[PDB]
């Protein structure tokens, strides 16, 4: 058939399957309607709203007619005089009525939606009641929903597993999530004794059948190699009942977030764990968000690993690009698009990268609720070379590990620039970087080869410069005010009255001020050098991108 | 018959005439080639450079475009549509059509305001487009308003009489640029009349030489003079009855108003200034050109007047160096309009935009209750070298309490220092001269940033780029824009200051007196919102 498919409506009366051609630069959609009552509409839109939508509609109104349509800002449906969607075939089968139609990635028509890399928001609706023309169609009698998907796939078959492949299950024991709002939970598991060295070539999530809903992030780590670690453990990650060490495992075997399905490795590489000289226990950290907050729902959740005995050609690593989690990075309220940027500097890459460089075959983008756009680009001496990963339509609810269509080569001395665009319009206060639900993140997880000791390449604004910012706006408020309060970064940001000047000066600060750079190893230690007050990477540059049927 | 016309090349071997259709949303070009050499190319570009241009080249006719280095390539799409190619006594004429805009974003977009036309004459026979070289290529630009309002010529009062102000059959000096003053006069007595029209008079063959023309009234407080305006034979007869520039057909006052000239307070004597642009330095060329006024004895209902909108002239308004686009905004506040405007309000039928050399874009919008309602005037392609009084397509009504927002976009890329507001050539202006009725006592409605807040700017950036936190002696030392270390932060904070800080408001008559009150530190008008931009709806061979 057509290789990709998803359900649209929960009832499954609507099924969408599609295929992509990058030579023709076009998508072929096939829509299956099993049960058609009244009429049905399908299309795509920016955030998945019915408003400002690029659509296709069918009516039963006659004795069955199909037309291209578009919707305005108020959600009213109008016919499309040109056609972006081109109807190809219509056939009636036992499964239902099938419609094959074709669209280019983009049109010279500016009105239409533009298909590109990253997330695409599909809109579907089932119009319950017969309505005629388009414009009669009302919110009433319309079942109106959205589905998120990646329209442009790498078009590669998922490799699958040799006769050697074995499964290892890393799960929490069956533990009680506190009645607190938010919990981040550490657990210590260990490998069988005398465990020879292996490559994890696959992993998939495991979530208890009542909790799919409660568990929104899971991660599996390795502590520093030099060390033989603490006894067996289940419980929260801040507590001091818990020891010393851990805290020392930032090394990353596995990562899962909402929307991410199973992941298969590229065949050039696998992820190495066990064997001599590289060590220990696995640390599982599970993030529980519990608006529910009722008697402890008992949960053993985790990740399943698929591993092969020994080596594929290269060892694959995972690198964290982005903003460090600190309050000093903040988004003012009532912002339509506000951009936070973080960096991997040439100094860090020069220090931590091999002469050959690394090859990025995958990326996963991560923000919190206010995240809208995420992009990572590659820059060489102030000239933008390549786009590592891009999602303009990105949603926090849909976060998946994507195989890059083109593997990207990163060399020492290159700068990796990561930017996230946020919308704070639903927030009355400044949103700050942090672990909390009301706080934000900008992160790009990169899956690359050959493995290096570089894991966190991240940056943040210099604290001192943020302080002079605060004092600058304070004094712009005039009065006189010789006052030097310290820290309370979250408490300073919440205390700032937000006006055009404060916002613009904050944005200016982010676009100007030097950065505290974090270059850290798998060992959860920095690369020696002085990484504070680094000159802000800047780009001298930018890269340029060029009737009704029946 | 095509209503609008301009010369392109100085030699005058190429002449362009055109027609506008707003239902069809298209321009009809007719190109006249008097002398046909190997080739001719014509088109349009942002500032008038050959690079990145939307073109047509020449019986074979082809649509072309130019790349970043200015090399010419064929256009697979075509915006221009060839209609007719015909041979006449005057030369070879080509009638062709182009839409205002295309769904192709690469192509030029025709809109309100100035359009830069590019022309060339190919000396050398070429077998391709890409073969075209600086060699054998005669290259030029012409600035014009492509979309004119469609105004029918009103009937005349029959009382209406014409007075013609022309050069006294004089000889243009051998110079590239000449400005020529001549003094003409009215009969004595002659009580007040309304000018309801004026149109250009240009001697045949001199079309390329005449760039702009202006008719002025001297100060009431005069001897006869014909010759250059720098000649140092005594006057400022500055103030303006009439203005004309290339491409303009006629200027019409609205049915409600006319411009008054007559017995006192009128001045007695009139001054005409004609601008000759003379590349090639032609010589012994005689010119009678000037402007003809249509005026009536019986006044219409209102007297027409001119109001100055914009930035006050102060150094406090500055543009940092090396900016591609930097925006300065002046304001006419709700308090000023509420006070000085009649209850009925005023109606704006015309506008003239004024900046100095670094000016690129200029826009004036009308805002009601903090919401942008209508665009008074817009030029994104505006140039200081072409500035004319333009009739608005739709007369715009400004009521009491409405806010007028005027913004200019500047390019400082060629400047090493901060450019400041001022009269000088190296300093800047943002001004919109508005022609309206009924005439009121409001003459200058203008604004500027509050000086104190600018002081807070200088001390804030000074204390920020100098490093430490929390120290409070604060001795004040440097107050002015020169000597300032411009980096992204300083620029952005200056922009923030301009976008935030309250303004010193000038509501003036007389230039020597303000209106009725305390105008310092007025709250900056702000727009919760803005308005929607209208959508651009989505090798030939002809027998001669
Ligand atoms: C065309 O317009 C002219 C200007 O209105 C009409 O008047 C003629 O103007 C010229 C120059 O102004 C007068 O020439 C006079 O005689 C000599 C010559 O001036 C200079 O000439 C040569 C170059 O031609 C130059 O190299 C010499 O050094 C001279 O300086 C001057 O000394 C006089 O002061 C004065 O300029 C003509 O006399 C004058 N014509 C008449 C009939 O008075 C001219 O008539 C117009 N022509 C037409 C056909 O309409
Ligand atoms: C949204 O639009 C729909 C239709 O445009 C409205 O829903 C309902 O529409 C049906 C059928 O058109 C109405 O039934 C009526 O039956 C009588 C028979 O006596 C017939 O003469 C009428 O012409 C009509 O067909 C039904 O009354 C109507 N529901 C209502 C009025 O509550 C719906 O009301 C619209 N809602 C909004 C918020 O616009
Ligand atoms: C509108 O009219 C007012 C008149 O009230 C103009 O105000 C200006 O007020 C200053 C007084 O501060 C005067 O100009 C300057 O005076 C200072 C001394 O204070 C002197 O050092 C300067 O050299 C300058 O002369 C004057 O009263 C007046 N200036 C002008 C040019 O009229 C205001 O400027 C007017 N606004 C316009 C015409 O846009
Ligand atoms: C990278 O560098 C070190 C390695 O862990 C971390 O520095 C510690 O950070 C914690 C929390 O901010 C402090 O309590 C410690 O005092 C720091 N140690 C030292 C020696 O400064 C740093 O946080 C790491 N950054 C990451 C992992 O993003
Ligand atoms: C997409 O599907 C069409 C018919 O459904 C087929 O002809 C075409 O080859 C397919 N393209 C692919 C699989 O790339
Ligand atoms: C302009 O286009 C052609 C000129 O030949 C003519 O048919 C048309 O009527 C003209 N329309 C206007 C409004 O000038
Ligand atoms: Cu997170």
């Amino acid at each position: 058939p057509l290789p990709y498919h998803i359900p649209l409506d929960p009832e499954g009366s609507l099924e969408l399957s599609w295929n992509v051609s990058y030579t023709q630069e076009a998508i072929h959609f096939q829509l299956l309607v099993r049960r058609l009552k009244a009429g049905v509409l399908f299309g795509m839109s920016d955030r998945g709203e019915l408003e400002n939508a690029d659509l296709v509609v069918l009516w039963t109104d006659g004795d069955a007619y199909f037309a291209d349509a578009w919707s305005d800002q108020k959600g009213q449906i109008h016919l499309d005089p040109q056609q972006d969607y081109q109807l190809l075939q219509v056939q009636r089968t036992p499964e239902g009525l099938t419609l094959l139609f074709k669209r280019p990635f983009g049109t010279c028509d500016p009105k239409d939606y533009l298909i590109e890399d990253g997330t695409v928001h599909l809109v579907y609706g089932i119009l319950e009641e017969p309505f005629r023309s388009l414009e009669a169609i009302n919110g009433s009698g319309l079942q109106m929903g959205l589905q998120r998907v990646q329209l442009l796939k790498p078009n590669i078959p998922e490799p699958e597993l040799p006769s050697d492949a074995c499964t290892m299950e890393v799960q929490a024991p069956n533990i009680q999530i506190p009645s607190q709002e938010t919990t981040y939970w550490c657990y210590i598991k260990e490998l069988p004794k005398g465990f020879s060295r292996h490559h994890i070539i696959k992993y998939e999530p495991i979530v208890t059948k009542g909790n799919e809903a409660l568990v929104h992030h899971m991660e599996v780590f390795q502590c520093a190699p030099e060390m033989d670690s603490v006894p067996h453990f289940s419980g929260p990650c801040d507590s001091k009942m818990k020891p010393d060490r851990l805290n020392y495992c930032r090394h990353v075997l596995a990562a899962w977030a909402l929307g991410a399905k199973a992941f298969y490795y590229p065949e050039e590489a696998g992820l190495a764990f066990g064997g001599p000289g590289s060590s220990r226990y696995l640390r599982l950290e599970v993030h529980y968000h519990n608006p529910l907050v009722i008697e402890g729902r008992n949960d053993s959740s985790g990740i399943r690993l698929y591993y092969t005995a020994k080596l594929r050609r290269f060892n694959a690593g995972i690198m964290e690009l982005g903003l460090v989690y600190t309050p000093v990075m903040a988004i003012p309220p009532r912002e339509t698009a506000f951009i936070l940027t973080g960096y991997c500097t040439d100094k860090c890459t020069q220090l931590a990268l091999p002469p050959s460089g690394i090859h990025i075959f995958a990326s996963q983008l991560h923000t919190h609720l206010t995240g809208r756009k995420v992009v990572t680009v590659l820059v060489r001496d102030g000239r933008e070379w390549e786009i590592v990963n891009q999602d303009n339509h990105y949603s926090p609810h849909f976060q998946e590990i994507r195989m890059l269509k083109k593997v990207v080569s990163v060399h020492p001395g290159d700068v990796l620039i990561t930017s996230c665009t946020y919308n704070t319009e639903d927030r009355e206060l400044a949103t700050v970087g942090g672990f909390g639900i009301l706080e934000e993140m900008c992160v790009n997880y990169v899956h690359y080869y050959p493995q290096t000791q570089l894991e966190l390449c991240k940056s943040a604004v210099d604290a001192g410069f943020l302080q002079k910012y605060f004092h600058l706006i304070n004094r712009f408020n005039n009065e006189d005010v010789c006052t030097c309060p310290q820290a309370s970064v979250s408490q300073q940001f919440t205390s700032v009255p937000w006006n055009s000047f404060n916002r613009d000066v904050l944005k200016a600060l982010y676009s100007f001020a030097p950065i505290s750079m974090h270059c850290n190893k798998s060992s959860a230690v920095r690369f020696q050098g002085e990484w504070n007050l680094q000159p802000l990477p800047k780009v001298i540059s930018t890269l340029e991108e060029p009737t009704v049927v029946s």
